[PDB]
């Protein structure tokens, strides 16, 4: 007769080989600026934040004793008036705005999520 087999596979793959150190570039090392929302803050997040803003924004003459051990939730209840008693208006606008900016992000965080979640189980490694 007269018959054959005309048909190629045509495919590709990767080996994923990594060379010796040093590595490409660092990523993270126990560094966090915010947990999530201003309502779920800790006693430290209330301090580190202030010490940070005063540095970045480079403010001057601001109450610190007020944020020595204030509840993260209280920071939200604080209004232009409450904040005015702690610092000037110019500063109150720099704080309230920041605390309000974080919330503006949550507006997008609210997702339906159709069975697309993932558990967290990442632990640091060491030794050969």
């Amino acid at each position: 007769g007269s018959s054959g087999s005309s048909g190629m596979n045509y495919n590709s793959y990767m080996d994923e080989k990594n060379g010796p150190p040093p590595p490409n570039m660092t990523t993270n090392e126990r560094r966090v600026i915010v947990p999530a929302d201003p309502t779920l803050w800790t006693q430290e997040h209330v301090r580190q934040w202030l010490e940070w803003a005063i540095k970045e924004y480079s403010l001057m003459e601001i109450d610190t004793s007020f944020f020595q051990n204030m509840d993260g939730k209280e920071l939200c209840k604080m209004n232009k008036e409450d904040f005015l008693r702690a610092t000037t208006l110019y500063n109150t606008e720099v704080l309230l705005s920041h605390l309000s900016y974080l919330r503006e992000s949550s507006l997008l965080a609210y997702n339906t999520t159709s069975h697309t979640d993932q558990s967290s189980r990442l632990s640091v490694k060491e030794d050969p």
